[PDB]
Formats: C-alpha cells, sequence, structure tokens
C-alpha cells in the first residue's frame, strides 16, 4: 500500500518497506518519489555543492538493498554520458532543472554517439534509468539556478562506465562521495 511521503525521512521508510523484498516494483518506486514534495529544509543537510563539479551526497544505504543520494549540481555542471551498472536508477528532481540526453549503447565500432532524446526534468518529477533503456547524460545547463536531485540506485553499485561522444568508447569510473550522512568524506 503506498502512501504519500510526508517529509524525506518519511520517504525513506517507505522505500525501506518497498525494498524488504528480492525484487522491485519500478512503477510503484517512481510514484512514491514523485509523491514527495520537496522540502528544501529537510534535505538541506546533504546539499553540499563543490565550485568545480557536481557531487553525490549519500543519505541512506537502504538496510543494503539501495543507495539513496543527493547530487548538488553548480550552473553549468553535468555528467558524462554513463551506464548504471546493471541497476535500477531513479532520479528525482528536488531544486532547479536538469537536462537529460539519452543515448544509444554504441556498437563495437567506433563512432559519434547520436542522442536518441532529450528532455527538461523539472523540479519533483522522477525520472527512471536502467540499462536496458540506454545511457545518459545528466546536465545543469541553466547559468543562473543551481540544481539538486535525489537519486536512488539498486542494488547500490560504485563503479560504472564513462562514454566518449565522439567514439562510443568507455572507460571504467568509480564514484566518491562527497558526503555520507551529512558528513564531508575527503
Ligand atoms: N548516474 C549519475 C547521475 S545521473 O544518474 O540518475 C550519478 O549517479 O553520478
Ligand atoms: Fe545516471
Amino acid at each position: 500500500e503506498l502512501l504519500k511521503p510526508r517529509t524525506l525521512a518519511d520517504l525513506i521508510r517507505i522505500l525501506h518497506e518497498l525494498f524488504a523484498g528480492d525484487e522491485v516494483n519500478v512503477e510503484e518506486v517512481q510514484a512514491v518519489l514523485e509523491a514527495y514534495e520537496s522540502n528544501p529544509a529537510e534535505w538541506a543537510l546533504y546539499a553540499k555543492f563543490d565550485q568545480y563539479r557536481y557531487t553525490r551526497n549519500l543519505v541512506d544505504q537502504g538496510n543494503g538493498k539501495f543507495n539513496l543520494m543527493i547530487l548538488c549540481w553548480g550552473e553549468g555542471h553535468g555528467s558524462s554520458i554513463h551506464d548504471h551498472t546493471d541497476s535500477h536508477c531513479f532520479l528525482k528532481l528536488l531544486q532547479g532543472n536538469l537536462k537529460e540526453t539519452l543515448f544509444d549503447w554504441p556498437d563495437k565500432k567506433s563512432n559519434e554517439m547520436i542522442k536518441k532524446s532529450e528532455r527538461t526534468l523539472r523540479e519533483n518529477q522522477c525520472a527512471y534509468i536502467n540499462d536496458s533503456i540506454g545511457l545518459h547524460r545528466v546536465e545543469n545547463v541553466s547559468h543562473t539556478e543551481p540544481a539538486v536531485s535525489l537519486h536512488l540506485y539498486s542494488p547500490p553499485f560504485d563503479t560504472c562506465h564513462a562514454f566518449d561522444q565522439r567514439t562510443g568508447h568507455k572507460n571504467k569510473v568509480t564514484m566518491t562521495f562527497h558526503s555520507k550522512f551529512g558528513i564531508r568524506t575527503p
């Protein structure tokens, strides 16, 4: 039974229930993420920005079933084109807007990766990606508004691949957390 999360803490409690089993009902998880109305006071602890690039700030470890984290995107900050290591990946906007660009898995032949589509993700909207859908890049293209997003990955993963847009070539990358549970972790 899916109820509206009243607060971020409530959302977390609901997620623990939804991930208590061995599978994941994606539509249910997306619906609950979308239903949480971003309240900046509740996540200010985690919203730690860096001048030069976006930051990943761990919020909850899901009793081992998922990682929930907050990403903070300065003006003009964006990601690489990347995959999600055979995991579910949900993204919900807490502040600002992000541009998501979708790409196909490259062929073994060296070629320009062409975008399959783009969309603008707006405050409170929750998107979903997985490797069967394709790859993506996420970017804050704003010149005037920082963005903040809430991401859930299940199972948790700390490595993925970045793809070169000009060739499709992939390189393994290890993601790092800027902070964990509100504490900066250099
Ligand atoms: N995959 C990127 C964020 S775009 O992923 O929804 C990351 O976790 O750093
Ligand atoms: Fe991503």
